[PDB]
């Protein structure tokens, strides 16, 4: 979208020292607009000639950053992309004017290198071409990404803490909250030192220079518009160049996956220079690893560099990774004003009770300050860690070497993976099926069979001819040859010589001799259009052409062979001599080759039990159409009339055309780019129904990751290794199943090959989201909980015991939060989803219904002890308030102990995907020790108050009504928590419609009105 641009360097070096200086302190709200803060600070509006701080206007782009300039020419770094200074019209435009030279081509084809004369200002505006991510901020993550406010506050109420004694509790907070911190920056620091380290290129290539002048130079010194020599071993290619000259053969390994060599451009012109984006064979891509180049008339093989830098594909992953994104985050508003709203009355009604008691000025504040920290707590990031902390230990134990604590519970609500066919849909390889290579007129079909268990001369022609895929084909065969072979077991035969390769014609003839029996023979293979055209005389072509149409349609690869008997002498001259015209011209047709491109057996069961919890499963593949249409009919998931598209990018005007193989729909790399613009109108239709994502270039597959995610959607793309990088971290969850070569980052890291991992790690993360979500509820229970028996308490204008309170904190803090987590998913595959967005009607039931229960308790137990006999406590005469062991603190201090645990005994829940309640004996035991310690502690008189202060009471009958209602509560608990499983009422209120957003519902249903 459209930016502005603003101009205000400085005024003068007046008063701006003071406002540094001043502004230290307020840096937190300064932060906030900073359009605002710099307009308040100065404004030298002008226009923009010579300006270097410049600010991004919020007119469309919503968003603003800062930027610095430097002078050696005026340019600037801004995410990877450089501006270029233009004076003829005093503005701003990118690295685009010389590179779209589309007139006088003569000059473009004329380019054959430069030495001296244009090189010191092209490196000045270009600058070095190597891609580096900054390492600037080593010290500077503490002022860079802790600038979120649970920190703030949480330092806030360290100093009130502070101001009591509160030695042990604030030891253990700060010591806890020191460590996560600081693991913290080693982890986001080693991503970037170690993506600093995989982006590397530095080595010498040599440049040739017009006058006959070679030397060696390195490729840090490079800049578009040179020339750049290829070497006939061949190597690495830096830079996006383009073939000027002869002819070379690549595999796009990294580009596309397959490993399938193509021919390059061609010599004659006639159109503009480059023009890459109209070309596609024409653009020579880099960063993909060269086979061999072939010569030429010329004296060696040259190419022209003519764009590079960040905007290529290997630029484009990097930039799409380090830009900004456009759940777990939107839940903490609701609750801060919640507890806002629900305290802003406390801090009054606790004053004005202070105030009847004639309180002295000095702790007034305090009371307030730690009843305002109380109602929230600084350990729900602890709490959050430590319950992810089993999952992220029980996940490495099937092999998946991954750190996200913060990415386990994203990726639980899963309801799309995108998947990739190279290495994780189809086994690593070419495998041979059923071959016959037979005669060529009156065939007949006979028989698709494992090689090699027949008898004949088929069998010694496919061991002799050879050359990843040879060593396979001589391996799965079953007999062993690369100079004599046994085990035939008659008639022995071995090879003696074989041609090379030739790039001109597509041929590979090997000559075999062997005078035992048999006589010498030669064999020879290519396109079998030349062995048909070329074996008329001898095999008339008779139904030909019927099965190379649909073998070609399957996306199989197939390559004939042929051969012709010729005598002992001039078999053995021709062997000798290195010829290989005196062979061609007449021979017999051999046969042909095929493959095939199945899948996994044990890729079935997955994807058949994937289906059936409704989650869709999209395919993404950069290969042809016509092998991912044959890979999904081999699945076999889904296919209810399948319908063909093909692009239409001739006219202004177009239409979808209609052809035959609850509907599905193929889409390309061409056609998304041309159904696209428009975009709302086009994209939404096809969007959902589509299934089919193949032929698209890997950079479109970040803007379909970013598009989709605009759509509520979970992505669950899985890379395979140096094919999506760019698509790796706005994605919900990436998986990498290979060492090589994305697998350094990934939000998942595994050293398995298999999907039966991905319903696994799916449960585990539903898993951990439903135990974090029960932690946070009880957290937020406790919390209010707590609160509301402390201002219960301000009655008598009393304070609790700081050691007793310390005590039954640190042991609520490490036995309760931490084996509770300890539950994990069961051994099957359930249909709903662990529902987030606690803001509905079902989970907010709960809370007031158990603060209602929890306020009716504390009040009948408060009221019921003024009909016993007992002695007022020193409260309003002189006395020491610090410390009152009266029998009213002492019964408070019960019941808030007895509630607590009341509340961590029922917070469990059914959900019965997870383990049974049954199953965690730890947690058992440890509340049955609880349970006792706690009977214990008011039940046997032995000494254990003394150093407490609990002013044991030699009471006789209330300790019967304390248990008897002790009962009452724990039985009327579990029936309020087990009389909501249900929710029979939601349905019976909420008909037809029932969500208020998430319009792909009603995309859905509008769409199967009709249908
Ligand atoms: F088939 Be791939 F690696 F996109
Ligand atoms: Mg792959």
């Amino acid at each position: 979208r459209l930016s502005g641009y603003c101009g205000s360097p400085w005024r003068v070096i007046g008063y701006h020292v003071v406002v540094w200086m001043m502004a230290g302190i307020p840096l937190l709200l300064f932060r906030w607009k900073p359009l605002w803060g710099v307009r308040l600070r100065l404004r030298p509006c002008n226009l923009a000639h010579a300006e270097t701080l410049v600010i991004e206007i919020r007119d469309k782009e919503d968003s603003s950053w800062q930027l610095f300039t430097v002078q050696v020419l005026r340019y600037y770094l801004f995410q990877g992309q450089r501006y270029i200074w233009i004076e003829t019209q005093q503005a701003f435009y990118q690295v685009s004017l010389l590179d779209h030279g589309r007139s006088c081509d003569d000059v473009h084809r004329s380019r054959h290198g430069l030495s001296l004369q244009d090189q010191m200002v092209r490196k000045a505006i270009y600058g070095p071409n190597v891609i580096s991510i900054p390492v600037k901020s080593y010290p500077q993550l503490l002022v860079d990404e802790a600038l979120n406010p649970y920190y703030g506050f949480q330092a806030f109420s360290i100093a009130l803490w502070l101001a009591d004694h509160y030695y042990w509790y604030a030891l253990c907070i700060f010591l806890i909250s020191s460590i996560s911190i600081c693991l913290s920056l080693y982890k986001t620091r080693k991503q970037s030192q170690t993506l600093r380290d995989m982006v590397k290129l530095s080595m010498r290539v040599c440049v040739c220079r017009p006058g006959g002048e070679e030397e060696w130079v390195d490729s840090s010194e490079l800049v578009p518009g040179d020339c750049l020599v290829l070497p006939q071993e061949g190597g690495l290619m830096p830079c996006d160049a383009a073939l000027v000259a002869g002819e070379c053969m690549v595999n796009e390994s990294s580009l596309t996956g397959e490993s399938i060599p193509v021919l390059k451009t061609a010599l004659p012109e006639g159109l503009g220079p480059y023009c890459a984006e109209t070309h596609r064979r024409h653009t020579l891509f880099c960063g993909t690893l060269i086979l061999q180049a072939r010569a030429y008339v010329g004296p060696h093989v040259l190419a022209v560099v003519t764009r590079t830098g960040f905007c290529t594909a290997k630029g484009g992953l990097v930039s799409s990774i380090l830009h900004p994104r456009p759940k777990f985050y939107k839940h903490s508003m609701k609750f801060v004003a919640a507890l806002s709203v629900l305290a802003l009355l406390g801090t009054i009604y606790s004053i004005f009770i202070l105030y009847r008691n004639r309180v002295p000025l000095n702790e007034i504040v305090i009371r307030a300050l730690d009843l305002v920290t109380v109602v929230v707590p600084p350990a729900l990031p602890a709490a959050m860690t430590v319950c992810t902390l089993y999952a992220q230990s029980r996940l490495r134990r099937q092999g998946i070497f991954c750190i996200h604590p913060l990415r386990i519970n994203l990726g639980g609500k899963l309801q799309l993976v995108c998947f990739d066919k190279t290495g994780t849909l189809t086994e690593d390889g070419l495998d041979v099926m059923g071959v016959v290579p037979l005669k060529g007129q009156a065939f007949l079909p006979l028989v698709p069979e494992p090689r090699r268990l027949p008898v004949g001369p088929l069998l010694r022609a496919l061991a002799t001819c050879h050359a990843p895929m040879d060593l396979k084909m001589v391996e799965s065969t079953g007999w062993v040859l690369q100079l004599q072979a046994m085990e035939e077991p008659p008639v022995p035969v071995s090879v003696l010589h074989r041609f090379p390769f030739s790039s001109a014609l597509q041929r590979m003839s090997v000559v075999v001799a062997w005078p035992g029996a048999t006589q010498p023979e030669a064999y020879v293979k290519g396109s079998p259009e030349l062995v048909a055209g070329l074996c008329n005389p001898e095999t008339v072509p008779t139904d030909f052409a019927q099965m190379l149409q649909s073998y070609t349609a399957a996306g199989y690869r197939v390559v004939a062979l042929a051969s012709k008997p010729l005598p002992t002498v001039p078999s053995l001259e021709a062997a000798q001599q290195l010829t290989r015209d005196t062979v061609e011209g007449d021979l017999s047709l051999l046969g042909l080759l095929v493959m095939r491109n199945l899948l996994k057996p044990q890729t079935t069961p997955v994807i058949q039990a994937l289906r059936r919890t409704r989650i869709r499963a999209v395919m993404v593949t950069g290969d042809n159409l016509q092998t991912a249409v044959t890979v999904a009919r081999g699945c076999g998931m889904v296919a209810p009339q399948e319908h063909l598209i093909i692009v239409h990018a001739t006219h202004p005007e177009r239409g979808q055309p209609a052809s035959l193989e609850s509907r599905h729909l193929a889409l390309s790399g061409p056609t998304f780019g041309i159904i696209v613009k428009h975009f709302p109108k086009l994209l939404p239709k096809v969007l959902v129904q589509g299934t089919v994502f193949a032929r698209m270039a890997p950079e479109q597959k970040t803007e379909l990751v970013c598009e989709l995610q605009k759509l509520q959607y979970c992505v669950g793309m899985c890379g395979d290794g140096a094919n999506d990088c760019g698509a790796l971290k706005a994605a919900d969850v990436g998986i990498s199943l290979s060492q090589a070569e994305a697998s350094v980052v990934s939000p998942f890291t595994s050293s398995m090959a298999s999907i039966e991992c991905v319903p696994m790690v799916i449960r585990e993360g539903r898993c951990s989201l439903d135990t974090s979500f029960s932690v946070f509820k009880y957290m937020a229970l406790y919390s209010l909980t707590q609160f509301i028996s402390v201002l219960i308490l301000y009655t008598i204008n009393t304070n609790l015991g700081d050691l007793q309170f310390l005590a039954i904190d640190l042991v609520i803090t490490t036995t309760v939060a931490v084996l509770m987590s300890r539950t994990g998913p069961a051994l099957v595959l359930g249909r709903v989803r662990p529902p987030g967005a606690l803001l509905s009607v079902p989970v907010l039931s709960s809370l007031l219904l158990q603060m209602v229960l929890v306020t009716g308790v504390q009040l009948g137990g408060y009221f019921l002890t003024l009909a016993q006999p007992w002695f007022v406590p020193l409260n309003r005469t002189v006395a020491a308030p610090d410390n009152l062991p009266n029998y009213e603190n002492t019964v408070v201090f019960s019941l808030s102990s007895f509630q607590y645990l009341i509340l961590a005994a029922a917070v469990s829940k059914g959900a019965p995907f997870r383990r049974p309640l049954y199953t965690n004996v730890p947690f058992l035991v440890a509340l049955a020790l609880l349970s006792s310690v706690l009977v214990g502690l008011v039940l046997v008189p032995g000494l254990l108050q003394g150093p407490l202060a609990l002013r044991n009471i030699t009471d006789t009958g209330f300790k019967l009504l304390l248990l008897g209602l002790v009962t009452l509560n724990f039985v009327g608990a579990f029936m309020l928590e087990s009389v909501l499983d249900q929710c029979l009422p939601a349905c019976l209120r909420r008909l037809r419609p029932k969500r208020a957003s998430k319009k792909r519902f009603k995309q859905l249903e509008r769409e199967l009105a009709e249908q």
